[PDB]
């Protein structure tokens, strides 16, 4: 069909369809006559998963022989999504699978759409784990995803009434054909227990064992035969375990719900002992398995030379004071030496700087759970503190600072300083993130060891992002410059000497109608919901957080309804608004949020003066393949958090590849987009990171906007009044409340800005020649934001590798 | 290699070495670098389970166009042991996959070692349940085993310090390359709830609901192409449920613990809550999937000439409301109709008389959990007693003594009196047994409904139990009379023309001397235990407690030891005696009984005056791949129950049919056997039923024999002193004690006639010849025994269909 979905040789295909009908006989125990759509789904991929496994097996060999160095990515999430599709890319297989299916009259697309998403991950820094490792395949490093394999995912969410509803993940239910169990490298972890010192060392003894289960999963890189492995641990009792008989039996669950269930908080953290135990788990079964790897090659030296550690933020710091414990405690190093080993290992990477999501841990359970770990923290923590006070001499301050422990109501270990201490390489996910590191939060850490730190800003796999889920755009791009932009994505530059070419000008705008059309019908078939889809597709689809400011665009949004309602006869851009994300399960003001929208929805959707002219969606179950879907249909990416909040974002990035214009503050990755693509084809608007710091000194008074802007006070009354709540008058008194009093983000003083900026898309949206130049001009400047970039520099700055395009012989 | 495992063609053996290597490279993931033999295994078993698919498909087809009447065998134990080898036997693959496995350097028995045994059983109930399923395939029925799939099985005994302790068996940690999940026909049970009274009838309302999810294990016939169905349900949570959003998740696990745990009694009934909630679930589900098949081929009539449902014993005696339940309140016949529908269809074995063994459940309990089936058996017992009063007018101690009802101390339900009331036919497993039932605890039921009452006695498969575990005896038999006997085991009357062949005496002894050899090396490689196999081996294998009286063993035991020291130069007929068997956890008695035979190895083995004279071994965790080794290298199988306990026995017949002789009291099935093969050819001795009875009734008093048998004085004050146990002098004062006061079992009464039948059987063994003429004639008539004899009774004297010896096409 396409051409850049690989050939459909005649040998393929009538191989393709011998083992669909052999893996359908075989292995799912069915004929032709009582298979489901499941079963073709099952027999489709355990097709396709023939096709990997010489390729898995003889790119393991490889490593063995050539015995490079190998990187470790410790994570604890990984947010894959359907594994069908992006493996058909990367073996070329897709167009092969597409006619070979048709001939046994089947559609593939509709099998695709069977398969669950891995939900191992609740957002961004989940998600960037899986962009990474599709990066490290594809430019053939010797590297090894590691976390926990979570029986029920991030939760489904359903909408009842407007309110967000959780139902568990149950992504196993029908087996998963992508991994292979391999209960013969099970691993011991242990917890609790005691210190005993002798005249050998520390000891640490009378532990509960908990069983670490290995499923390794391929990951295969983009046409170069290389395919790597994520290993994902689960938990298992050992069978002496308590051994009532019967009930000895049922609490071996106490031990397994380790690797039971993901925690559904996105930027916020929470003090659990299960969360605990779950990041110890990961951490000290991948080290033994690092350990055993290398052993199979006593002298520790060339560990480092050996060996990569990359920390996905704190979540598995850990690993520091584990490896420290094997290092002294069992391979008898003395501390000096097993120090520069750890921290010539590992390398630490910060995801954020909001206090409420930095990990801290209480003391008190550190020390029931690994008083072992405590004293090496303790231990590390002293020598730490001893080169600062050499360094600055008397200054005390400086000492408590920047102390692995913090004092106070209880005493906390902060996880960040240990990560800096431990690492020598400490790096922020865009520039202007990484500058504040090294001006705020680790200022201290900074003029201590100015050469840790470093920038590797955040990118996004070109393969899911833009050739499995945008083929049509991706085609027009081949056509004229050819397939190599795939795995070098610097090369869209060429398309800028296509702007003004009136074919490709109107290819462009061709394919995002296509999108909007097959998105539409997505929405009215699986949710009997009706858009008008020559309307602007307006979308915001990220975590609900109050950080991320949902709420700016809702005022917007009441805003252009209240235009429309005060001139209904005046002519007004149509747009519909989609907004979509998941809210934590305790995070009252997310699920308020939540509320807010389709309250507004509720209103507008059935106003007769609105018309078509605008409507508001509420996204439910946003997701990795809800995403592949709604970001090739948009127009307008909303990325509007106050300025020095969002880290770095990536869905910013999912936008800009797939020809939506931008609508942003100057924060995160926005900063280093706007200036490849160039300011004049940003919509920029809002306070800089310098005018929120002044706005704090002086103090946030929002009663002085309310004050000055009559279009605000309108929609505060408004909302306050019961106009978008009939039958609850008072509903929304605490979304106002927070927005009057202690918004600590600032929504109105960007108002009327935003609004403004809105007003200049509309207006461009009008001249649909120069709204598609425009994206021309993105599109063709998103080169940077590939993750094999971001890649490329980690595996050179931090890791000390090179990087391979080489194809692997098949 | 030996003829009667199939022929080793040239095609099939180049066939099979593909397929292995397929499997261990596309299903294991694996290459012959890293491969370990457990891979082997799992590659040698996908390659075996290709087989059996295309045949399995097939006859699931059959029975669809061919419609025949279907039996459902409802039981809460399969005991299966290891599929393997069985599936090789069946399919006639032995000496192809040897062949096959032998030419890529393996060795095929080393791997069949590697299978875990589905151990989904406790004893001979559950053993009953796996051979009858072997033979219902073997004679083409359609019919199909409906059970639990439990997470784990009856635990593994380890021995420590000469007690028993209990291990989780974790038989699916590597996988089950044998079962189909089959998530698409996951069904709802219900509990708890209440019941509502409308016009229409009565509803349960608010019930929890736990999903039923099916797995189906293929059970191939002997070499008839048939494969029929094993359906064993697994208990899911719904996603809804609970739905701490953390805590909601981990509590899934309270629904799913329905099936995690087979209950480690036999012949003893514990009234526990999630007992009873794992026999409505496979109750409840299994009736839902027979309706569901039923209505795929509205009216009920013809239900009982399409449907057979077969209870084994009273774990699934809530069938019999459940279908009321369905059959009333949800397709709305009337009572009388759906009752005459009821009792056509099922029909209720009994597995043993002993009164601690029956159920009788609390109706608190029912009342919480099953509401409705309350109202429905107290229905069923009110008409039930009305017919009783109408048929015995003014006999009113009639009606308590058969209410479905007991009253008392707290009322029960007695399941038992329910399966009677609601069942076409009610059969004992062996002619003594049945009459024991008319005579005795169903006596009234009887003089209601004499036609109900049959005997079906036992039988064992000659396919496990003589080709699978003793390959030489059925070869040997094979050269004289043909195969034909494999599935027409009375052909063994032939033998019986052989019992003065010179050559055919050579021939039995040489088997029974390599199964001694084979079986005497396992002992030092798996245990370091030396024994010597010139001995006459004296065995006694089956699960631990008072009734098989173990105890009498040990009294011959000790007695052939103190004979030993009295006269140490005097020649005696060398033995070593093999005691195994597990013990349920919570049973005193049983475990003490365990730790003296132990005791009495430390002393024996120990003493240097006894030299390899006797031999006192306990064989640790005792299953059925551990009975397949020991059975075939016995001389003397034991079977001592007192007369009127051992319902049936089947291990009697797995000894008779594979050449040990048989000391036993006229119990259960030995009364047909020594009938069989002529008492002559027997080791009868002890008290019939009879005088069991006389003394009964007179009164038992041990004292009486301790008084006037000096060589049991003497045991007893050895053990009362310590002789066993010198560092717990009062170690065993329990054992004496009850033997002393409270035997229930008479083991004093029996004694001096065994230890006299016991030297006749020394006498018989001290020449050669005459002992293997009196195998002969045992092996010759044991015929009768044959699970297919039992099947072929049960299909035409309750089922109503015809047995078929016909090949299905391949
Ligand atoms: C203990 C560690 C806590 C921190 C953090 C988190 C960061 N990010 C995102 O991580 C993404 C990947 O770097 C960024 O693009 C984005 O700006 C950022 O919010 C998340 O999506 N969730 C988090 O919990
Ligand atoms: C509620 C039902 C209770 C009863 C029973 C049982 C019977 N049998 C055995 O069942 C075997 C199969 O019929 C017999 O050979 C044997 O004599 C008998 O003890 C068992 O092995 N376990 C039992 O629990």
């Amino acid at each position: 069909q396409i051409s850049v979905r690989g050939l459909a040789g005649v040998e393929n295909v009538t191989e393709l369809k011998k083992n669909f009908n052999r893996h359908l006989h075989f292995t799912l125990v069915k004929d032709r006559n009582v298979a489901t759509p499941r079963d073709y789904y099952f027999a489709l991929a355990h097709t396709v998963r023939d096709h990997l496994v010489g390729r898995w097996i003889r790119t393991q060999q490889h490593y063995y022989e050539k015995d490079p160095k190998r990187i470790y990515y410790l994570s604890l999430e990984f947010y894959m999504g359907r594994t069908l599709q992006n493996t058909m890319v990367n073996l070329a297989l897709e167009n092969a699978c597409d006619e070979a299916t048709y001939q046994l009259g089947l559609d593939m697309e509709e099998l695709e759409e069977i398969e669950e998403d891995a939900g191992l991950g609740n957002g961004g820094l989940g998600r960037l784990a899986a962009c990474f490792l599709d990066s490290m395949a594809t430019l053939g490093l010797a590297a090894y995803g590691y976390g926990i394999r979570y029986e029920f995912g991030i939760f489904n969410q359903k909408i009842c009434g407007g309110w967000q509803m959780e139902e568990a993940d149950d992504w196993l239910r029908y087996g998963n054909p992508w991994e292979k169990a391999r209960p013969e490298f099970t691993l011991p972890v242990h917890f609790y227990g005691r210190v005993e010192h002798t005249s050998q060392g520390a000891k640490w003894v009378d532990t509960q064992v908990v069983l670490a289960m290995p499923y390794d999963t391929p990951v295969p890189g983009y046409r170069n035969n290389v395919v790597n492995t994520m290993r994902l641990w689960s938990a298992k009792a050992p069978n002496d375990f308590n051994l009532g008989y019967i009930q000895a039996v049922l609490d071996r669950n106490l031990a397994e719900n380790i690797s039971r269930v993901l925690y559904p908080n996105d930027n916020f953290f929470e003090g659990k002992e299960l969360r605990l135990k779950q990041e110890y788990f990961v951490v000290a079964a991948t080290l033994q398995d690092i350990i055993r790897r290398f052993k199979s090659s006593t002298n520790f030296d060339a560990f480092p030379d050996k060996v990569a550690i990359q920390l996905n933020d704190t979540h598995p710091s850990l690993a520091i004071p584990e490896l420290m414990r094997v290092l002294v405690d069992l391979e008898r190093l003395d501390w000096d030496k097993a120090w520069e080993v750890t921290v010539k290992t590992c390398a630490y990477t910060n995801h954020t700087v909001l206090p409420e999501a930095l990990e801290r841990w209480p003391v008190h359970l550190l020390e029931t759970l690994l008083p072992r770990h405590l004293q090496i923290i303790y231990e590390i923590n002293q020598r730490f503190l001893n080169r600062v006070a050499a360094a600055f001499p008397g200054d005390v301050d400086r000492l408590r600072r920047m102390s692995l422990v913090e004092e106070g109501a209880v005493k906390r270990i902060n996880m960040a300083h240990l990560c800096i201490a431990g690492s020598h390489a400490v790096n922020g996910v865009a520039r202007i993130h990484s500058e504040i590191l090294k001006k705020t939060i680790f200022k201290d850490f900074y003029e201590l060891e100015p050469h840790k730190f470093q920038n590797k800003t955040n990118g996004i796999t070109p393969r899911r992002w833009l050739v499995l889920c945008n083929p049509g755009l991706a085609e027009i791009i081949a056509e004229r410059i050819g397939e190599e932009y795939i795995s070098d994505l610097d090369q869209l530059r060429k398309l800028l000497s296509y702007v003004d070419d009136e074919a490709f000008i109107r290819d462009v705008a061709k394919v995002k109608q296509e999108n909007k059309l097959k998105f539409a019908a997505y929405l009215e078939r699986e949710y009997k919901v009706h858009i008008n889809p020559n309307s602007l597709f307006d979308v915001q689809v990220k975590r609900i957080h109050e950080y991320k400011r949902q709420l700016l665009n809702c005022l917007h949004v009441i805003t252009l309804y209240n235009r429309i309602k005060k001139e209904p006869n005046k002519f007004v851009v149509p747009r519909t608004v989609m907004i979509g994300g998941k809210a934590a399960p305790g995070y009252h003001m997310a699920k308020m949020i939540i509320k807010l929208i389709t309250a507004i929805g509720d209103v507008v959707n059935h106003d007769p003066v609105v018309g078509d002219r605008l409507r508001v969606i509420f996204l439910e179950n946003y997701r990795v393949s809800l995403a592949e879907k709604v970001i090739p249909a948009a127009d307008l990416s909303e990325q509007i958090s106050t300025a020095g909040t969002e880290a770095s974002g990536t869905g910013n990035m999912k936008f800009m590849l797939n020809g939506a214009l931008t609508i942003g503050t100057m924060d995160g990755a926005n900063v280093e987009m706007a200036e490849e693509a160039g300011e004049e084809n940003f919509f920029i608007f809002g306070m800089r990171v310098e005018d929120v710091d002044r706005l704090d000194q002086r103090g946030y008074n929002a009663q002085e906007y309310y004050d000055r802007i009559p279009e605000l006070r309108q929609i505060i009354e408004q909302l306050s009044s019961g106009f978008f709540s009939p039958k609850q008058p008072d509903l929304f008194k605490d979304i106002v409340n927070m927005l009057m009093h202690h918004d600590r983000f600032k929504v109105f003083a960007d108002y009327e800005e935003y609004v403004k900026c809105q007003e200049r898309v509309s207006a461009l949206y009008k001249n649909p020649r120069e709204w598609t130049r425009m994206v021309i001009r993105n599109i063709a400047t998103s080169g940077k934001f590939s993750s094999d970039r971001t890649i490329a520099q980690y595996a050179r700055e931090i890791w000390g590798v090179e990087p391979s395009r080489q194809r692997l012989p098949a």
